[PDB]
């Protein structure tokens, strides 16, 4: 029937697309402390499964502010696409180039705001043939209406709408492949899973 | 694969119907502070990318009342259908014939109510073969079941839900196009961003 | 492209499925004082056309109690089916001997549970034909997700997902056929409404 | 048209996914009581209709814990695969020949995380021609973001959206076929109609 | 202790302030439907327990609008003040006048909107020696922010919060004084009474 | 300063008004799985600290209906008050009389609608120097103004909101008193408590 | 009996504390546009009737940012304090001496965040002797925690809780001592108000 | 008028009550990346204040689990009182004890859960004379039930709700007397106030 097509930690590249210092004010449809955290989980699991990752920012020097710290310091070495102007990443020339060269049929994607940043690149990628993984818990937009209207229009076009912990899971299949590993990033990212481990740690 | 059927500000009309002072307090699913800023950002926007702009009324003349007299004064020479009868605007010869008057395939439609005033005409233009982009956040309605219905219902016909912010930036595409006057725009009509910039404009 | 199948007064027929009066208390997704107008105001619409209604119940001599008094008086010679044992109302012969004795092509249905008493006979239609449009306003359940469960199922199945005042006005088409007519329909079921009537009618 | 593809008691297989005492603590999409109440309704259907059923859990020998006693202690005969590593239970042969062995076209699935446990096998599963059906009052999730994403991928997929009611009434059918029986899981399930019994049963 | 000043059906006179139909528009704290049924349960309420009346509006022949049709013709000879400018109607000296003629120590109010109309009286009569009860659920206003602080400042004053259908039990305090009468009052009023009581009716 | 006025095991009776089967269905502003879960809960605290408990219905023989059948059940030699029309339960004389029978000076009362059932003889007590304890999460109402509303009133007299947890933890004191009974309340009434327990005991 | 301690135009002052640009990114509790809105409402009605207002920064040279530029433009002669460390306003001498030198009686505050900025200069100013009077609605905070604790502690403390239309109302007394000013306010304020005006404006 | 208590570094101790692995489960009224944060928030400002603080757990040896890690690290030195039965704090000999050893007026506290394990030595404190400041946002508990009725309950015995922030701020006073210290404070929980920094730094 419809083939499920399983993000696959050997074809996958992981675009996050302007997270940044200003534009994340106007992220107000998933709270701050929960935002920060999916979106620094989101960048973790890029990191640990050693993912190609493509850094993109627009109009950085303005009111749209830097990157956050965070990612910049994550990934020194990831292409670092600051658009001048563009603001569907996918027409600047150099993001896309960045992008086909990963060699990554599966794109994960996330950004700021949810129907612009994120909708356009991936209604973009979809068009170009790739297969697009929206991560809905790292992306943020005005409010729920703003973020519906995208959900549906990227869903509509072919988009896979996903979030973090699923991506995570996907990616790496099976627990036995790293225990620890995989325990690290859900324990620094879910506070409910960090306190099973605190007390199944300290009774055994 | 699909195609990204994205805004072009030179095959564009923007439709907006019924948006009149005693129809607005039935919209109750979107509160009226953010309706009215966001009815009047998409009224600027039009403005600002100088989209033929099409203007219809709803018995204007009883209880429905005016159109509102933003959009009156700042659409002066836009065809105006003040429609007597015809609940689907679409089903008003005058109105049809505006509409293709103005030779733009794609149609930017908002108004109140919006499973009636903005899904019908939406149905009616699809099958027509339009190109039809829905503005969900300066349409209203009674509440979030008959928003909701609605968005269903013109989806499922291949309209495509978008937010007037997400309009604006799919239509501009390009920052340094005119950087001072999308600026202006959001400014005017994000709270958010113009705080961004006074903090940005004082320190630089 | 897509065709608009939209409600024609003359070949639609109301099923008004199992709002008893213990099963409305099931309801809880909708508040009763508003589910109760939106119920009541079907009725008076399916009056005010003069389309063909049919009436179910299920096991009414039991806990799920008798069909509301209102719809009972409101259509007397209506085709009252009081089904002893078949959950879906499709499944029992003399529900559909009824429904196509209309011979109408489009069925306007809503009732309690909407993910049961709405859904099962909505989706047996579809598969026989049938133009199916829900009046999710006026069908009612124990929350959102066994409501959006639902909605999704039906709309996956080409249910078109519908509120009573957009199924009054797409049947109506014309103010100029009746405005009094509907006017108090409205005015009878939309307290907003109500209030810009008496405004306007004061002061004319 | 579109066929209905329900339920049928005789052709359909329960899927029982990780509900373990230490994952039910992640679940906050759908507050705890309301939660257990539909877990164990969910186990008292598949009981009731005499279903076969799978339990399976992820790693229950470590922070995410054993699988509830009611499900162990209501299917003490049924498969119960405990997957060391496999976190799409699909990826696991012992639990893919469980399902297979039950001879069934029809899987109706819940278990948690909803877009983790339930759906990486209900993907699965429609991908290799299974009818699916998951019980989404029956899984639970982090939030509303990481459910309503899930859902759209799951019926993106071709997956039923159902819930434990609604399954129950699509599996009997008729009240006839053993009306004290489908009253008294109704009754222990829902406070609400409980109450119409009890009113019911004392005045008669 | 603290006395139990309970509401006595022969020293309470009720004070409904401006529920016109143009300020009714403004009322967005609490749902039309609910609004309307609750503001037409108090004036029956009113109406059956013979309380002395006092009807009084606020620039009613201006934007503001008429008072609510069935206020006017369910109270034909109550005292109606048609203030022309003092917005707190303690401030109009026929208001005051005929509160006090009335001969009440105890005034029930409500009004729109909550914070002005109904706040501003209340705390007056407070200062003058009267029991304050006010009719929350009959009083309506801006949004939540607006209700509670003025629930707040009422209450900090020594007003008595109560709402509509507690102040009709505690006027009645026994169904043997005339269980049909309250019994319709309830009926007309509360959906799930009715419910509960057509299906009672049916049975015995 | 103020005195901690705490639950004492031996100076406390349980006060269960109107409880009833056709009453419940009316309470809207607690859902009912949790209300259900609440009431049951106050239910068994009640008879494991041993407190003389008295339960009351109004006009049981009608629309309200009797009282819910665990209640009953759980409390065979109780006081059972059935008001044949007096609202307030303290304008009943066998209800005061058995209340003062207890001899004791707090009374923990729960009941529906908090407004009126629990609301008036909580003010009655209050007047007649009872310390009382309202459980609000174990009364039941229309929505969350009819019982914030009730709240204000009640603790403007002077009553201490409780939930039922609370009371258990205040009337037990010391988990060494009994460390199986109390667990056994809390896993029967908590789930997430439960999972606590199922979790540490596969494990020690 | 409690004396109603009202707004005087002649003995009130306004304190605007801390409405920066960088600050209000902070505020999440109030949606961006019905806040911008508020707080120019106030700005506006300090203007309108004439009351000294005194203006006030926290570290504005800083993340903090610059005061909004309506409130600087609209108040150009107002004592404007830039505190470069005091957190509370009270405890900056420049603050407190032009507070006292406004001779007013009566302090109307609102800033941001609500239970630093407004509550601590709050708390000194009735510790002091003033009025306090908090504009609940034109202060903003992060979330409804932290809001409402601080009412609470406010409201403890004797300050009354008012928004700005009750501010507006309560200071005009009468719509006679000028119309069209006060008018303009509120259509400039409240969009449903400005549509009444509008539709009885054109028939009029 | 009334005193404005407020926090003084110098006569305050923190009383960090049952913040436990496993009780943390229970938390549901605030969601957990955002209590987590608040937590943390609290015992960083306790360690920056260098204010004496006191550790208690309840029943830590058993299904509640030991004390987050984060807290046992942070405060090494600190009295750790694991009480065997006593549920409420105040009851233990050692806990007291340690309280009053402090020598501290005011007591700022939190813990889990707000009605039981915070609201009772809150109210026991109160009696013994001391000044009682409870951190609402960084106690959790249940659902807004059990929460709000253990707010009212506290504040009606005299206790000063506050936040995490507001707590901060009132024990600090002045930047100027560590600027960079409460700079950092604010930038490690609260990510909207680390943008600001982010962005202002770079551009400075």
């Amino acid at each position: 029937t419809k083939p499920y097509v399983r993000l696959d930690k050997n074809d996958a590249a992981v675009l996050l697309v302007d997270h940044q210092a200003g534009l994340l004010s106007l992220v107000r449809d998933i709270e701050p402390d929960k935002f920060k955290n999916n979106v620094l989980a989101l960048g973790d699991l890029a990191k640990y499964f050693n993912l190609p990752t493509i850094l993109t920012t627009s109009a950085e020097t303005g009111p749209n502010g830097p990157l956050v710290p965070e990612l910049k310091a994550q990934f020194p070495d990831a292409p670092y696409i600051a658009r001048p102007g563009n603001i569907n990443a996918w027409d600047n020339e150099d993001f896309v180039k960045a992008v086909k060269a990963t060699g990554k049929k599966q794109l994960i994607i996330a950004g700021v705001v949810t129907e612009v940043c994120v909708a356009f690149p991936a209604l973009s990628a979809i068009e170009e043939g790739f297969d697009v993984f929206v991560v809905t818990d790292a992306s943020g937009t005005f409010n729920e209406i703003t973020r519906h209207s995208a959900w549906d229009r990227m869903s509509q076009a072919g988009a896979q709408l996903m979030t973090w912990f699923g991506v995570a899971c996907e990616l790496h299949r099976d627990w036995r492949n790293d225990i620890a590993g995989l325990a690290t990033l859900f324990s620094n990212h879910i506070p409910d899973y960090r306190n099973l481990m605190t007390s199944y740690d300290t009774l055994t």
